[PDB]
Protein backbone atom coordinates (compact mmCIF):
# COMPACT_ATOMS: atom_id res chain seq x y z
CA UNK A 1 0.00 0.00 0.00
CA UNK A 2 1.36 3.01 -1.31
CA UNK A 3 -0.66 6.50 -0.62
CA UNK A 4 0.79 9.66 -1.85
CA UNK A 5 -1.54 12.58 -0.98
CA UNK A 6 -0.64 15.98 -2.70
CA UNK B 1 -2.50 -1.00 -4.11
CA UNK B 2 -0.77 2.43 -5.35
CA UNK B 3 -2.66 5.45 -4.73
CA UNK B 4 -1.91 8.82 -6.03
CA UNK B 5 -3.91 12.21 -5.04
CA UNK B 6 -3.14 15.64 -6.09
CA UNK C 1 2.50 0.99 4.50
CA UNK C 2 3.81 4.04 2.70
CA UNK C 3 1.66 6.98 2.96
CA UNK C 4 2.85 10.71 1.53
CA UNK C 5 1.14 13.60 2.99
CA UNK C 6 1.34 16.76 1.68
CA UNK D 1 4.97 1.65 8.10
CA UNK D 2 6.52 4.87 7.16
CA UNK D 3 4.76 8.23 7.32
CA UNK D 4 5.45 11.42 6.10
CA UNK D 5 3.40 14.31 7.03
CA UNK D 6 4.17 17.81 5.54
CA UNK E 1 7.41 2.30 12.05
CA UNK E 2 8.90 5.72 11.14
CA UNK E 3 6.70 8.96 11.13
CA UNK E 4 8.03 12.15 10.12
CA UNK E 5 5.59 15.13 11.21
CA UNK E 6 6.60 19.04 9.79
CA UNK F 1 9.89 2.94 16.66
CA UNK F 2 11.61 6.40 14.70
CA UNK F 3 9.33 9.26 15.36
CA UNK F 4 10.31 13.04 14.13
CA UNK F 5 8.31 15.77 15.31
CA UNK F 6 8.76 19.42 13.70
CA UNK G 1 12.67 3.94 19.98
CA UNK G 2 13.57 7.32 18.94
CA UNK G 3 11.86 10.62 19.35
CA UNK G 4 12.88 14.09 17.86
CA UNK G 5 10.79 16.66 19.19
CA UNK G 6 11.45 20.10 17.96
CA UNK H 1 14.42 4.77 24.31
CA UNK H 2 16.77 8.10 23.01
CA UNK H 3 14.62 11.40 23.29
CA UNK H 4 15.18 14.58 22.24
CA UNK H 5 13.67 17.51 23.28
CA UNK H 6 14.08 21.35 21.91
CA UNK I 1 17.42 5.71 28.46
CA UNK I 2 18.75 8.87 27.34
CA UNK I 3 16.96 11.91 27.49
CA UNK I 4 17.72 16.00 26.37
CA UNK I 5 15.65 18.22 27.15
CA UNK I 6 16.29 22.01 25.97
CA UNK J 1 4.87 22.99 -16.48
CA UNK J 2 3.49 19.59 -14.46
CA UNK J 3 5.58 16.33 -15.04
CA UNK J 4 4.41 13.12 -13.72
CA UNK J 5 6.23 10.44 -14.22
CA UNK J 6 6.09 7.13 -13.23
CA UNK K 1 7.24 23.81 -12.41
CA UNK K 2 5.84 20.83 -9.82
CA UNK K 3 7.89 17.52 -10.85
CA UNK K 4 6.68 13.86 -9.78
CA UNK K 5 9.21 10.98 -10.12
CA UNK K 6 8.44 7.86 -9.02
CA UNK L 1 9.37 24.33 -7.75
CA UNK L 2 8.34 21.27 -5.97
CA UNK L 3 9.85 18.51 -6.78
CA UNK L 4 9.48 14.61 -5.30
CA UNK L 5 11.96 11.95 -5.79
CA UNK L 6 10.62 8.44 -5.28
CA UNK M 1 12.13 25.45 -3.70
CA UNK M 2 10.92 22.50 -2.19
CA UNK M 3 12.93 19.44 -2.68
CA UNK M 4 11.66 15.85 -1.73
CA UNK M 5 13.92 12.85 -1.98
CA UNK M 6 12.92 9.47 -1.05
CA UNK N 1 14.75 26.10 0.32
CA UNK N 2 13.54 22.98 2.14
CA UNK N 3 14.96 19.69 1.30
CA UNK N 4 14.20 16.68 2.60
CA UNK N 5 16.51 13.95 2.24
CA UNK N 6 15.77 10.19 3.28
CA UNK O 1 17.23 27.07 4.47
CA UNK O 2 16.10 23.63 6.10
CA UNK O 3 17.60 20.67 5.34
CA UNK O 4 16.63 17.38 6.60
CA UNK O 5 18.81 14.21 6.38
CA UNK O 6 18.43 11.01 6.96
CA UNK P 1 19.52 28.14 8.04
CA UNK P 2 18.37 24.63 10.26
CA UNK P 3 20.22 21.82 9.23
CA UNK P 4 19.40 18.32 10.65
CA UNK P 5 21.77 15.70 10.57
CA UNK P 6 20.67 11.64 11.04
CA UNK Q 1 21.90 28.46 12.32
CA UNK Q 2 20.60 25.65 13.67
CA UNK Q 3 22.98 22.48 13.19
CA UNK Q 4 21.21 19.23 14.56
CA UNK Q 5 23.65 16.00 13.96
CA UNK Q 6 22.99 12.60 14.99
CA UNK R 1 24.44 29.54 16.56
CA UNK R 2 23.25 26.19 18.38
CA UNK R 3 25.19 23.69 17.83
CA UNK R 4 24.21 20.05 18.85
CA UNK R 5 26.34 16.91 18.30
CA UNK R 6 25.56 13.62 19.22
Amino acid sequence: LNIYQY
